[PDB]
């Protein structure tokens, strides 16, 4: 009966997500951003296996050997005081703490508190960042700090996934574009929700090949070479074209570039596209692993296309009944 | 109480080890060394993970998504008609086969079969090998194919690990070393093997010299660059002459090249020697997970210097007794 704990399975976890009983966008979106960052981070550059369990509202026994911790901490010194944020990394073999951070953001130092706790990981877990890693990370965050606020939002928008969502999501996308035309990396990701979006409500005509075009425009830039956003766009344009073969190619590359739920729910619609449900659900339930709960299945249930869990997905529906 | 299901989790299993109600050696030695370059070269050059549970004889429950099988059947054509291999890999999340291989080895085929079975496990799995793994592959595995059967035999001896194994490997890899100069691998192999036979019964110093000698040899020739095994060597070089900064380096580098159980075990090592049981402990149990059981334990317990699993690795020593 004895299950094995598994010293290179991490999960990430965030506690009190209701700092002042009531939420609470900012700090929280933040987090988010950052489990995200790490977990992909780890999951596509080093042999450790990360479930994003931010998003998951429930405790099952796993064979995690790790755990990640956010948790947002009041001093209650007085009324409305901001919590600061706590990060434990414990090993669940012994109980060990491995890592103890105490963090108060800023608006400004978003960047600089994730670098500190990216070194602290690599420091903890005996794991270099590659050089890809490195040069990755600085091409798809932005550099003006007074954007990391909104560009975290946005990205909280994305992981939801729903129409009203990605509509502001690709506002605040639109936004930071124009406040900063060197961050390049903004112009795809607004591209990407931005398919999506025409996925949901079909753009007209003259609209699409506006979109079409920016999308040739994108994908040839040299600086987003070596992204996985140019994969996930190229993709999720084929998917929408209906040419599998040339979908089912990119969002492979997409991820050698990125492991990432997003980049396997992908992977899972053009499997559906290929008549190919059995490896469709592999995907999914991939996806479901990497980071578990309402976003990841939202998008597995309606992203491009609607897709039937009870019919597509068996293994899941009855795992989510049981 | 729900416990989901990892797709990107494998366990590799072995089926009927008693063809013939008796053991057997030859397509037994083969078929472990099949599973264990299988584990280690998907742990290396995949996101998957796998356990290596060939050496394993307890039945547990696990997250692992997709199971490995290896079984000997014997087709019971006439009294002691030999077996063949069956190799079938199933997903757990629905029970279907994704591969079903039936094999006959003929004391010369062994690589071709092999090779076959990589290329399918490419296919089913989505999974193409790299360029360092066709490159590896290539230089780790001898080409005079009248010496499979013994370089199989001498790796199962390494996996056993005590020393009159030890010195019955030494002794078939200097007949396959003599039989084949060109085999570079054979004498790198051969060098670590003494070198921890060493380790199990020192050297007089004319003949330590003579050792030292081959190691300084070996770890230059340009051809066994880039392969974990130059980097096993120094590491247990330097652990043996109590350079513990050394072998870290070294074994660092070796686990970037091989994420293997025996990696772990000498990472654990030099853990160790610097004190830090707790990190000690934790390669370990990632050697543990990688391949469970009897000869990953006597590596752990026995493997350079002696260990103690109950003061070192309290969480093994309690799982084991659960």
């Amino acid at each position: 009966s004895r299950i094995l704990l598994n010293p290179r399975d991490i999960d990430i976890n965030m506690v009190n997500k209701s700092c002042n009983s009531w939420s609470s966008p900012y700090q929280l979106s933040y987090a988010i951003g950052v489990g995200d960052l790490v977990a992909t981070s780890l999951n596509t550059f080093s042999t450790f296996m990360v479930h994003d369990k931010i998003n998951y509202n429930i405790d099952e026994p796993s064979s995690s050997g790790k755990t990640l911790s956010i948790a947002f901490v009041n001093q209650r010194q007085y009324r409305a005081q901001q919590c600061f944020m706590s990060i434990k990394l414990v090993d669940n073999a012994d109980g060990s703490t491995m890592l103890d951070k105490r963090y108060v953001i800023t608006n400004g130092n978003q960047l600089a508190i994730q670098n500190d706790l990216l070194e602290s990981l690599s420091k903890a877990l005996n794991q270099p960042w590659p050089q890809r890693m490195q040069e990755t990370l600085q091409k798809i965050l932005p550099h003006r700090g007074a954007l990391l606020t909104n560009f975290y939002q946005a990205h909280d928008y994305l992981l939801h996934g729903d129409d009203k969502s990605l509509n502001r999501a690709s506002e605040l996308l639109g936004e930071i574009v124009q406040s900063s035309p060197e961050f390049t990396y903004a112009r795809a990701e607004k591209a990407l929700v931005d398919i999506v979006r025409h996925s949901q409500h079909p753009l007209d005509e003259k609209q699409l090949a506006a979109l079409n075009t920016e999308i040739d425009n994108i994908v040839t830039l040299p600086e987003l070479n070596n992204l996985s956003i140019i994969y996930q766009i190229k993709a999720v344009s084929a998917l929408v074209k209906g040419k599998t073969d040339e979908s089912y190619q990119a969002i492979n590359t997409g991820i050698d570039l990125e492991m990432s739920w997003l980049n396997y729910v992908l992977l899972g619609k053009v499997y559906e596209m290929k008549g190919m449900n059995r490896e469709a659900a592999d995907a999914y339930l991939t996806a479901f692993n990497l980071r578990p709960g309402a976003n990841t299945l939202y998008w597995i249930e309606n992203g491009i296309f609607q897709t039937s869990v009870p019919y597509v997905v068996p293994y899941l529906d009855k795992f989510l009944a049981s």
